[PDB]
């Protein structure tokens, strides 16, 4: 009856002369409850 | 009956001569409740 | 019957000669309740 | 019957010779209640 | 029957020789209640 | 350097009726925000 | 350098009726955000 | 350098009726975000 | 350099009825994000 | 350099009825993200 945790946690890091770029296409949940 | 936590937590970091750029396309939840 | 927490928490950081730019396309929730 | 928290909390930081610019396309909730 | 909190809290910071500029495209809620 | 769009909503009520229809956050936008990185200490 | 779109929603109620229909976050957008990296210490 | 799309939702209620229909996060977008890497210490 | 699409949802209620129908995160997008690597220390 | 698609959902309720139907994360996307490697120390 209870779902729980829905976590999307995107995080980026880089260091020490590194290079870092990105682009997200699509991201998301899609969730549902039934009871009868 | 209770959903829970819906968390999107995007975070960016970089250091020490790094480079960092980004662009998000689409992001979001899509959620629903039924009871009968 | 109770949803819970709907959290979008985007945050940006960078340090120490870093570079940081971004642009978001689309962001948002899309949520719903039914009971019958 | 009760939704909960609808939080968008965008925040920006950078330090120590960093550079930081951004532009948001679209942002927002889209939410709904039904009971019958 | 009760919604809850609808929070958009955009905040900007930067320090220590940093640079910081931005421009928002669109921002806002879009929310609704039904009961029958 | 954009295009075009057209919006004609038809909303009518009737006997013992009500419709609410809050809507609309729409258009097009363009962004010029390039930059160049800083230099050494 | 975009295209085109068309939106005609038909919403009608009737006897003992109500419709709410909150909608709309729509269009097109374009991004120029290139950069060049920093240099040494 | 995009295309085209068309959206005509038909929503009608009736006796002792309600429909809610929250919807819409839609369009097209384009991205220019190239860069060049930094140099030595 | 895209194509095309068409969306016509038909949603109708009736006696003692309700439909909710939250939907829509849709379109097309394109990405230019190439780069060149950094150099030595 | 894409194609095409068409989406017509038919959703109707009836007496003592409800349908919810949350849906939609759809389209096409293209990626330009090549790079060149760094050099020596």
């Amino acid at each position: 009856m209870n779902f729980g945790a829905f976590s999307i946690n995107p995080a980026m890091m880089a260091a020490a002369q590194a290079a870092l770029q990105s682009s997200w296409g699509m991201m998301g949940m899609l969730a549902s409850q039934q009871n009868q």
